[PDB]
This record gives C-alpha cells, sequence and structure tokens, in this order.
C-alpha cells in the first residue's frame, strides 16, 4: 500500500478500540477504496503487534468480505491478501488472533474464486505441528470451509482426523470432532461415506476424556455427537450398545458435575427420536434409558431430608434441580416416541422395588417416573390401571410430604392421560385419594397440588360423575380459600372454576353461597383477582345467564375497574380479564351489546401489531436470540429478528374478534369495516409467522357474514377474495393454502351465487394449479443413514371447486378443462390419496356439467369401473358416487355405463360391507344403485332394499328414502317392519316425509298388527317415535 493510505487508515482503525463514531462514519462514508481497505485491514491483522488492532482487523475483514463480495474482488488483490493472511496464521499469532485469522482466511475460500492450494498445503503441515493452538486453528477452518476436507487425498484426511480424535490437547481433540461433524452437516449425503468409517475411532476415543478427568470436554463433545445422531442415526447401529453403555457408565459417576451427565442423557435420548425402529430393535436401549433416569430423578432436596425448605417455598419448580429436571423430560420424551409396546415392561421392572424402598427420594422418583411416561406409555397402561393405583395411592399417605406431591402429581397425570376412560372407572379411588390431600392436616404444598391434580381429574369427568362428590370437593376448597399463603388461595380458585365448569347445571346448587364469597375476594394480588373473575365467569356459564344475571352486573363493574386500573403488570391479568368478558359475552348473548364499547378497542389496538421485524446483521442476532420474547431466523441469506411474543398477541387478540363476531353476528357488524381492511386483509401479508396469517383468513368470511346479517359487503368481500385467491399462488406454507381455500368456500357459502368474477375464477385456477402442482411433486418425494397435510390440502381443494362450480352454477367448467391434464395424471397414479381426489373433482363436474361431459366419458369411465372394485373403500365410495351421479343429472349420455356397472353394484354392497369401516362405502354404492334404478327388473330394487337403513352418509341417506317414498306413494308386503326400522333407524341416527309414505302403509293393516312394529323398541327411541309420526 501507499504510504499515506497505510497512516489515514491506520488512525481509523485505532480510534475503533476506545472518536469511535466520527471512525464508523469515515469507515462506511469513505472507504473505490474497498479493496484498499481489505489489503490493509488483513495486513493489520496479520502482521500488527497490537492485540487489539489486529484482531478489530480481522473480525472487519471477515465481514467486508462477505458484504464485498471477496468473488467481485481483483485476483492481483486477492494474491496479495491470501498471502498476507496465511503469512500472519503461520506467524506468532495469540490464540484469539489465530481464531480470528482463520475466520477470515475461510472468507476467502469459494468454488469460484482461483484455487488456493498454499492453503492447503498450511493446514497439512499446521496439522502437524507441536502447538495445539495450530492444530486447533486448522480443524477450525476444515468447520467453517468443510469442502476442503474434500480436497485432501483419502489416505492424508482419514489420519488427520484420526489423530484429530486422540490429540494431547482437549481444544484440539474438540475442534476434530466439531469439524468431523460439520462435514455431515454442510456436504450432501453422497460425500457421507467417506468420512462415516471414522465414526468408530471417535467413539473409541470417548473413554479417554474420564481417564483425564475432562468431563467438561466430554460434555463439548456429547453435543457435536447429538447433532451427529440427527444427521445419521444409523451410522452408530454396529456400535450402539458401546455409546448406550457408555452413556450410561456416565451417568452413574455421579461425582461428575452435571453437564457430562446430563448431555450424556441428552445423547441417549436423541436417539429416540431419529431412530425409533434402531432403538425398539435393541432391548438394551430401553432398559438403559429407564434405569438411568431413575437415577437422576432421585437428586432432589438435596442436603434437606426433611424437605423444610421445600415446604416453605411455594409451588413454583425449582429450577436448580436440574438433572431431576433433564430425566423427567428424557423419560417423557423417550416414552412418547418408543411407546408402551416397548417401554412398560423396563418401566414396571423397576418401579416395583423403587416403590417400597426406604429412601424416600426413590419413592418419589418412581410417582415422578410413571408421571413422565404415562402419556407416552397410554397405549398399554390404559389397561393396567388398577395395577398403577394399587401401587401409587397407598403412598397418598407417605410419611414424607414430596413423596405426597409426587403421588398427587401421578393421579393428576394420569387423569389427563388416560381420560376419559379413568374418569369412568376409578373417580371411586381418585377423587377420595384426591380429596383427603385438601384438608387442613397436610401442608401447603400438597394440599395446592391436590387441587391441581383434581383439575386434570375434572377435565373430562361427567357432571355425573362429579356430582357425588361436590359437597366435599367444595367444603374442603372453601378453607382452602382462606388459606394464608397465596398460591393456596389461587389454586383454590382455579380448582373451584373448573370443577364447576365440568358441573355444568350440577352447580346450581352451589352458586347461592360461592359467588358472594368471590364478591368478597374481589372487593378485598392481581392473578388472584383475576384466578377470582375466571371463577366467577366460569362458575356463571355452567349455571346460565337467568342465575348468573343476579350478580352479573356488579360482577362488570369490578371487571371495568380491574382493565382500566393504572399498574398495567400483571401482564398475566389482561388475559384473565379478556377471557372473562369473552365468557360474559357467552352468557349474556345480545345483551353484552352494550359492553363492546368497553371490551372492542384493546383488542383493536393489540391485533393491528404490525410485523416488527428488524432487518438485522451477523454478531447482532445470538443475544436478540437470548430473549424468550424473540426469534431469529434466515430468509434468503439475509436474517432478520422477529418480536414473536408480539405477534403471538396480535393471533390472541384475532382469536377473540373472531369469537365476539361469531357470536354477536349481525350485532358485529360495525366494526366489520375495520377489522377488515387493518387487521384480517393486512395479516395475510405477514409472511414471517403462520398464526397471523391463517388467523386473518379464519376471520374473513365470519366478518362478511357479520355484515351480511345486518355494497360495503361486495367491496370488503371482492377484496378479501382477492386476497385469498393471489395467496393461493404465493403462500409456501401447504398448510396455510389449506387455510385459504377454506376460507374461500367459507365467503362463497356466505355471499351466494355469482359472488366471483371471471379474472378472479381464472387467477383461482392458476392457484388450484400451481396447488396441485406443488402436491404432486412432493408425494413423489416418499435410506442409508436415516429411518395428513398432503391429504387435508386436496380435501379442501375439492371443497373449493364444488364451491365455485355452484356460485358459478356450471360455467367454471370451462375454466375446469385448462386443468384436466393435472386432474387426468391424479386419476391414473398409483397413489390412493390423488385418485381419491381426481375421483372427486369428477363426481362435482358432472353435478354441474350435466351431459355436458361427454367430452370425457371416454376418458374417466374407465378408471372408475376399476375403481368401483378397488380393495380401498375409499376409492369405492368415490368411484359409486360418481355412477350414482352420472345417473341422476347426465342420464342419457350415461346408461352405457350405468347399467351394466349395476351388477357390480350389488356385489360390493355386500363381507365386512356392514362395518363401521366400509359403512360408509357401501353406503354411496346402494345410493348409487338407487338412483340408476330411478332415471331408468325389480331383482334389482329387492336387492337395494337390503342395504337400508342409511345411517352415515347424509347424501346418500337423503336420496334413499326419497326413493323409498317414491317406490310406495308412486309405485308397489311382511318387509314392513324392516321398512318401519330402516326409518327408525335414519331419524334415530340423525342421517336424514317419508314418515308420510309409511303412515299410508301402516294404514294397510289392523290396529293390532300395526302397533306390534315398535315393541322392540325401548322407551328413548318411543319418546322420538311419537314425536316423529302423524
Amino acid at each position: 500500500l501507499p504510504e499515506e493510505v497505510n497512516r489515514t487508515l491506520l488512525q481509523i482503525v485505532q480510534a475503533f478500540a476506545s472518536i469511535r463514531s466520527v471512525a464508523e462514519k469515515a469507515l462506511s462514508e469513505e472507504w473505490n477504496n474497498i479493496e484498499y481497505l481489505l489489503t490493509f485491514l488483513a495486513e493489520q491483522a496479520a502482521f500488527s503487534q497490537d492485540t487489539t488492532v489486529a484482531a478489530l482487523s480481522a473480525v472487519l475483514f471477515r465481514k467486508l468480505a462477505l458484504k464485498a463480495p471477496i468473488t467481485h474482488i481483483r485476483k492481483e488483490v486477492l494474491a496479495q491478501i491470501r498471502s498476507s493472511l496465511l503469512k500472519g496464521f503461520l506467524s506468532e499469532r495469540a490464540d484469539s488472533i489465530r481464531h480470528k485469522l482463520s475466520d477470515a482466511i475461510a472468507e476467502c475460500v469459494q468454488d469460484d474464486l482461483p484455487a488456493w492450494p498454499e492453503l492447503l498445503q498450511a493446514l497439512i503441515e499446521s496439522l502437524k505441528s507441536g502447538n495445539p493452538n495450530f492444530r486447533e486453528s486448522s480443524f477450525r477452518i476444515l468447520t467453517t470451509v468443510p469442502y476442503l476436507i474434500t480436497a485432501v487425498d483419502i489416505n492424508s484426511i482419514l489420519p488427520i482426523f484420526q489423530s484429530g480424535f486422540t490429540d494431547a490437547s482437549d481444544n484440539v481433540k474438540i475442534a476434530a470432532v466439531t469439524a468431523f461433524v460439520g462435514y455431515f452437516k454442510q456436504l450432501p449425503k453422497s460425500e457421507w461415506s467417506k468420512l462415516g468409517i471414522l465414526l468408530p475411532s471417535l467413539l473409541n476415543s470417548l473413554p479417554r476424556f474420564l481417564d483425564d478427568g475432562k468431563d467438561d470436554a466430554l460434555a463439548s463433545v456429547f453435543e457435536s455427537l447429538i447433532e451427529l445422531v440427527e444427521l445419521a442415526p444409523k451410522l452408530f447401529k454396529d456400535m450402539f450398545d458401546q455409546i448406550i453403555q457408555f452413556t450410561d457408565m456416565v451417568i452413574k459417576n455421579k461425582d461428575l458435575e452435571p453437564p457430562a451427565r446430563t448431555t450424556a442423557l441428552e445423547l441417549l435420548t436423541v436417539f429416540s427420536e431419529n431412530a425409533p425402529q434402531m432403538c425398539k430393535s435393541n432391548q438394551n436401549y430401553g432398559q438403559t434409558l429407564v434405569m438411568v433416569t431413575l437415577i437422576m430423578m432421585t437428586e432432589v432436596s438435596i442436603d434437606d431430608d426433611d424437605a423444610a425448605e421445600w415446604i416453605e417455598s411455594d409451588d413454583t419448580d425449582d429450577e436448580e434441580e436440574v438433572t431431576y429436571d433433564h430425566a423427567a423430560a428424557a423419560l417423557a420424551r423417550v416414552a412418547l416416541k418408543l411407546g408402551g409396546e416397548y417401554l412398560a415392561a423396563p418401566l414396571f421392572q423397576y418401579l416395583q422395588q423403587m416403590i417400597t424402598s426406604t429412601e424416600w427420594r426413590e419413592r418419589f422418583a418412581a410417582m415422578m417416573a410413571l408421571s413422565s411416561a404415562a402419556a407416552g406409555c397410554a397405549d398399554v397402561l390404559i389397561g393396567e390401571i388398577p395395577k398403577i393405583l394399587d401401587m401409587v395411592i397407598p403412598l397418598i399417605n407417605d410419611p414424607h410430604p414430596r413423596v405426597q406431591y409426587g403421588c398427587c402429581k401421578v393421579l393428576g397425570q394420569i387423569s389427563t392421560a388416560f381420560s376419559p376412560f379413568i374418569q369412568r372407572t376409578a373417580h371411586d379411588r381418585i377423587l377420595p385419594a384426591l380429596i383427603s390431600k385438601l384438608t387442613s392436616e397436610c401442608t401447603s404444598r400438597v394440599q395446592t397440588h391436590a387441587a391441581a391434580a383434581l383439575v386434570a381429574f375434572s377435565e373430562f369427568a361427567s357432571k355425573d360423575i362429579l356430582e357425588p362428590y361436590l359437597d366435599s370437593l367444595l367444603t374442603n376448597l372453601l378453607v382452602l380459600l382462606q388459606s394464608n399463603k397465596l398460591y393456596v388461595q389461587e389454586q383454590a380458585l382455579t380448582t373451584i372454576a373448573f370443577i364447576a365448569e365440568a358441573a355444568k347445571n350440577k352447580f346450581i346448587k352451589y352458586y347461592d353461597t360461592l359467588m358472594p364469597l368471590l364478591l368478597n375476594v374481589l372487593k378485598v394480588n392481581s392473578v388472584l383477582k383475576g384466578k377470582c373473575m375466571e371463577c366467577a365467569t366460569l362458575i356463571g356459564f355452567a349455571v346460565g345467564k337467568e342465575k348468573f344475571h343476579e350478580h352479573s352486573q356488579e360482577l362488570i363493574s369490578i371487571l371495568v375497574a380491574l382493565q382500566n386500573s393504572d399498574i398495567d403488570e400483571d401482564d398475566a391479568l389482561r388475559s384473565y380479564l379478556e377471557q372473562s368478558w369473552s365468557r360474559i359475552c357467552r352468557i349474556l348473548g345480545d345483551d353484552f351489546v352494550p359492553l363492546l364499547p368497553i371490551v372492542i378497542p384493546p383488542l383493536l389496538i393489540t391485533a393491528k401489531a404490525t410485523q416488527d421485524v428488524g432487518l438485522i446483521e451477523e454478531e447482532e442476532a445470538a443475544n436478540f436470540q437470548q430473549y424468550p420474547d424473540w426469534d431469529v431466523v434466515q430468509v434468503q441469506g439475509k436474517h432478520i429478528a422477529i418480536h414473536t411474543s408480539v405477534l403471538d398477541d396480535k393471533v390472541s387478540a384475532m382469536e377473540l374478534l373472531q369469537s365476539y363476531a361469531t357470536l354477536l353476528r349481525g350485532q358485529f357488524a360495525v366494526y366489520v369495516k375495520e377489522v377488515m381492511e387493518e387487521i384480517a386483509l393486512p395479516s395475510l401479508d405477514f409472511y414471517l409467522h403462520d398464526g397471523v396469517r391463517a388467523a386473518g383468513a379464519t376471520l374473513i368470511p365470519i366478518l362478511l357474514s357479520c355484515l351480511l346479517a345486518a355494497e360495503e359487503l361486495v367491496l370488503l368481500w371482492h377484496k378479501a377474495s382477492s386476497k385469498l385467491i393471489g395467496g393461493l399462488m404465493s403462500e409456501p406454507m401447504p398448510e396455510i393454502t389449506q387455510v385459504y381455500h377454506n376460507s374461500l368456500v367459507n365467503g362463497i357459502k356466505v355471499m351466494g351465487d355469482n359472488c366471483l368474477s371471471e379474472d378472479q375464477l381464472a387467477a383461482f385456477t392458476k392457484g388450484v394449479s400451481a396447488n396441485l402442482t406443488d402436491t404432486y411433486e412432493r408425494m413423489q418425494d416418499r435410506d442409508e443413514y436415516n429411518e395428513f397435510t398432503d391429504e387435508d390440502l386436496l380435501d379442501e381443494i375439492n371443497k373449493s371447486i364444488a364451491a365455485v362450480l355452484k356460485t358459478t352454477n356450471g360455467h367454471y367448467l370451462k375454466n375446469l378443462e385448462n386443468i384436466w391434464p393435472m386432474i387426468n395424471t391424479f386419476l391414473l397414479d398409483n397413489e390412493p390419496i390423488l385418485v381419491i381426489f381426481a375421483l372427486v373433482v369428477i363426481g362435482d363436474l358432472i353435478q354441474y356439467g350435466g351431459e355436458q361431459t361427454a367430452s370425457m366419458k371416454n376418458a374417466f369411465i374407465p378408471k372408475v369401473t376399476e375403481c368401483l372394485i378397488s380393495p380401498d373403500a375409499r376409492i369405492r365410495q368415490a368411484a359409486s358416487y360418481i355412477i350414482g351421479v352420472c345417473a341422476q343429472y347426465a342420464p342419457s349420455t350415461y346408461a352405457d355405463v350405468c347399467i351394466p356397472t349395476l351388477d357390480t353394484l350389488v356385489q360390493i354392497v355386500d363381507p365386512g360391507s356392514k362395518l363401521e369401516e366400509n359403512r360408509s362405502s357401501t353406503e354411496n354404492a346402494s345410493a348409487a344403485i338407487a338412483k340408476i334404478l330411478y332415471a331408468y327388473v325389480d331383482t334389482y330394487t329387492a336387492n337395494w332394499f337390503k342395504t337400508l337403513p342409511t345411517i352415515t352418509d347424509k347424501e346418500a341417506a337423503s336420496f334413499n328414502y326419497q326413493f323409498l317414498s317414491q317406490l310406495i306413494e308412486n309405485n308397489s308386503q311382511s318387509n314392513i317392519s324392516a321398512v318401519v326400522d330402516s326409518v327408525i333407524q335414519a331419524l334415530n341416527e340423525r342421517s336424514l316425509t317419508v314418515i308420510s309414505s309409511v303412515k299410508k302403509l301402516l294404514g294397510f293393516l289392523p290396529s293390532s298388527d300395526a302397533m306390534a312394529i315398535f315393541n322392540r323398541y325401548p322407551a328413548d327411541i318411543m319418546e322420538k317415535v311419537h314425536k316423529w309420526f302423524a
């Protein structure tokens, strides 16, 4: 560099340590100059004797070299920069500076950059150096630029890693493992088999960390191995037992500090999430996992045998019980993946023993383990339920209050995991057990947890089941209500609320005494009051409006006070208040209308939150990640920070707006324009958060329907429908695409006839085509290393097509021709889901195309007649519906098919026909033959009859009993009790004036003959029969 340039730059870069903003401007405004600057910073990083200037420049070089980019730099310069960076690397640098140089070097290696064989050469040599920092930095560069691993000869690179894993320096070891795993995460699988052979060297180097007593570095290695399990679990198959036994050995060594033990556990557990067939095939995995988690769950209340503190603390979790926490989450996670088939047996082997230990911590552990495993092992444990209670319930009264708390937890957790069966079956055992912990004989923590577990029970308990226990439940909870710790009172209110919600009308009895207790609590602590208001309005919904009106006015005045009071935190309160207002609206019906000006404005504010995004820089993201309320993602290389909490809050507000609109109907009309234009619609352009986009879409038809019920409607609908249609081509998530289709369907049902314009119809077609294209392409996707959203999307596209055909009244058949190639490929694909989709489109075509489909007759009836006898019941269903609809709307043009196939229908109708799983299919066939018999000798109709009654499909049933009513009133035994029953069953099962026809038939018989038909029927259906007949 020219000598002047140097002292200019030297001054500036020196200003950076500390004057610093003036230097920042100078760089970004002035520094035509980029290659000079890069050349300078690489010189400083390389040769400067000042640490800080060296570091800075290295980091700056790294940043500016991406931005340039390095590609657009002059080869003559690149070379000089490469050579000074390399000279700096091999000179004498501080460790931290070598690391920074390494990262700068890495910015100079690129597929389309000129080859740099001096770097490879320098790495091969540095890996053999006696200075650990040279060795470490070489693996670092292979970490950042894994492709260099491809560029070394295989017979050099393999010893480099084997040496790496075995190195004297832990830091070199960590870097070797990092680079090894990095290789897999960066390169395609076709390259994997080239390092994969090294896994055993790695695994075999693991015991050395325990010999050196270097378990903290073990933890780092475990972390890289955890990533390798996510990428290539099958790689570990051959040495599976050796990693299992090794992690067993580490976890048991309670002398190690927790990180080596918790990361070892995570290694163990992650196999279950990435290779479930693998761990299932190995009996050792499940057994080690359970054994190991039971041990860790024992590590509680350490140095506090009486649990004194623990008793004197409050119901939040002690987050310092780390190994215990991780073990419970591990057990849970593994149980969820592997199931009880595989896990119950090993679990129970151990529980039997620990339940009876004199060590309280082991009795606790056993409760907590069941609690963690129950959901996951539900499939098997739902049948071993008295056995479980026989083990757990005796401990409800354990000397030690933590075992008691533990037992409350399991009873709670199991009530939810084994629901609804356990409520029906074990109320007699569970409720007394829990109720007895409510009494003030027990400790605060235990009473509260028992009350918590009663919520879990109640959630799936009948009003009828809870009824005999309410007085007892209530009297005990009211005591807790007067408790003296906050958390006991809070939980008392929540438990009462949720019991009340389950009790429904059976709670009317307790209303007079409870509500003033609650008013007194409110008139006196934010969470308490919010939980109190929640309890009041849940009680209100349980007992109904009339009853709730005795206190509603006062309640509302307290709500208002609570909402509009100075202190705005707890933020926890806002939500209790919102749900309460909303629940008062379900209670009050239209009498809520006067309250809208209190309740809606805050929800409008929250629901208009913008996409609160920070287009951000590379370092400025990991600290932005610290916040629970924020997440950072990458879109197209560029990084962005998104305020997740705020967007979540937006959704929640939109959900409330949507449910007020749904209940208030026409009364909500005043808000429709504002919610639609400022909330619903702009929410579809929220490309960073799909919840928002979905909540936007679902709001649309409900908004319209509110306006309808009360020109603008048409304007909003046109704007809304257009944004939905356009969304179909641009939306990347298939799950969202479905919401838009569903949203359109619902919109079209609101708006009625001819609600879409011709350009809209054509734009919907392109959307439908792109969506069908992308679904085909995803399904033509599905290994050496690894082990309904499509059906749902297609289900909805069928609904939108049907809906659009109906609104156009056929005219959409024109547009529909453009995507016929698509529909056709589907129809003759192998994949049953695409086939069913196509069949369903075809059925809709004929409904509207009538005899206007002849164009295609010759092209799809061949496959439809196939489909008729398909082993798949859903394919028969769609096919037969097509055949039936053919005779209905396109009669004259389809008899060459309908009448032949008629025998096929007699067959499809007849082992496992009348059976839940194919009852649906054979009902369509049944109606399909009735349709043919109507359009166009008598042997057939006697067949048809033997397929009544029609109970499951509503449109099919609609036709069959319409037909059954013609075959009588305009036509012509001992079929009379089968005739009647066929009808009673249909009505009773809620599938479908056929009654008028039946009466006349009963007219043809003696009073006594007529009355005996009903003999069979019990009271409940004879109550209904009386109210059905003429």
